[PDB]
C-alpha cells in the first residue's frame, strides 16, 4: 500500500479534462471504472476510445499533453495509481534480460487485480510477491507493444535533472545551476528537454506543479503555503501556472481530492 498511492477523481457526463506540460512525478497508471472516454494524446497527434479494461501507463519523468473527454451520459470515475521508485525498482528486479504514454486494453485479469489496488486491497490481499511479479510482468508485456523500454536505468539524464530540481524545489534554478551540479554541459543535456518539447522555464514550472499536487495530496491544505513551498514566487504564478497546466485552480482540484 505505501508502494501505491492512489485516488479516485469524478468525472462528469461529456466533460473533458485538459493536461498541459504535465510532468510525471513517478510511474502513474489510470483507468475509467465505467462508460467511455476518448483520449486526445497532443504529443503523438492520435485520438482513441477508452473503455473500463483500457490501462493508460505514464513514464516517469515525461511531460504529458492530452486530454480525457467523457463520451457516457452518467458520472465516471477515473482511479489513478502512483507507485514508488521502491516498488519499481523492486520490478527492474524480476525482469531479467521514448513512447511517455502507453495504451493496454486488458483482459480483465489485469484490469481485475489493478481496480484492487486502487481498492486499497480490502477485497483481497496480494502478496509483495505477486505484486512484484504481476507489474513487472505488466510492464514487460506492453514495453513490447510500444517503441522503448517503459522503465529506465535509473542515471537517466532526465532523471538526474529532475532528482536534482525535486532536491531543492525553491532554488532559483538555471541552466548554469544544472549543469554544474551535473558536470556536464547543455549541448549534451538539452536533448532531454527538446525531446519532451519545453524550455528550461516550462520544465521547472512543470516540476514545481507536480511538487505542488503531491504536497496537496499529504493533506495540505493551505493554498498560500502550497505555493511558496512548492518554489514559486508568488500565489499568482503559481495558480496561473496550475490552472495551465490542469485546467482548473488549485483549489479546485484539492477539492477533487475529497471523493464522494
Ligand atoms: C483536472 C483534475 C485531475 C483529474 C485527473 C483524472 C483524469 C485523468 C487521469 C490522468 C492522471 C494525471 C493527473 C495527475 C493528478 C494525480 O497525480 O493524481
Amino acid at each position: 500500500k505505501k508502494s501505491f498511492q492512489t485516488n479516485v477523481y469524478r468525472m462528469s457526463k461529456f466533460d473533458t479534462y485538459i493536461f498541459n506540460n504535465l510532468y510525471i512525478n513517478d510511474y502513474k497508471m489510470f483507468w475509467i471504472d465505467s462508460g467511455i472516454a476518448k483520449l486526445i494524446d497532443k504529443n503523438c497527434l492520435v485520438s482513441y476510445e477508452i473503455n473500463s479494461s483500457s490501462i493508460i501507463l505514464l513514464k516517469k519523468n515525461s511531460i504529458q499533453r492530452f486530454s480525457l473527454t467523457s463520451l457516457s451520459d452518467e458520472n465516471i470515475n477515473v482511479s489513478v495509481i502512483t507507485i514508488s521508485d521502491s516498488f519499481i525498482r523492486s520490478l527492474k528486479s524480476y525482469i531479467l534480460g521514448n513512447k511517455d504514454l502507453l495504451l493496454w486494453n486488458c483482459e480483465h485479469n489485469d484490469i481485475a487485480v489493478l481496480s484492487e489496488v486502487v481498492n486499497g486491497f480490502r477485497e483481497i490481499n496480494y502478496s509483495d510477491e505477486f505484486l512484484k511479479v504481476f507489474f513487472s510482468g505488466f510492464f514487460s508485456k506492453v514495453e513490447k507493444k510500444y517503441n522503448s523500454i517503459f522503465i529506465t536505468d535509473d542515471l537517466d539524464a532526465m532523471e538526474k535533472i529532475s532528482c536534482l530540481v525535486k532536491s531543492d524545489i525553491t532554488r532559483n534554478w538555471r541552466w548554469a545551476d544544472i549543469c554544474g551540479e551535473l558536470r556536464t554541459n547543455r549541448m549534451i543535456l538539452k536533448k532531454e528537454l527538446e525531446s519532451r518539447g519545453v524550455k528550461f522555464r516550462e520544465l521547472i514550472n512543470s516540476i514545481r506543479i507536480s511538487y505542488s499536487i503531491s504536497l496537496m495530496k499529504t493533506g495540505e491544505f493551505k493554498i498560500k503555503q502550497i505555493a511558496y513551498q512548492s518554489g514559486f514566487a508568488s500565489v499568482s504564478y503559481f495558480s496561473t501556472v496550475f490552472k495551465s497546466t490542469m485546467n482548473v485552480a488549485p483549489s479546485e482540484y484539492l477539492f477533487m481530492l475529497t471523493g464522494v
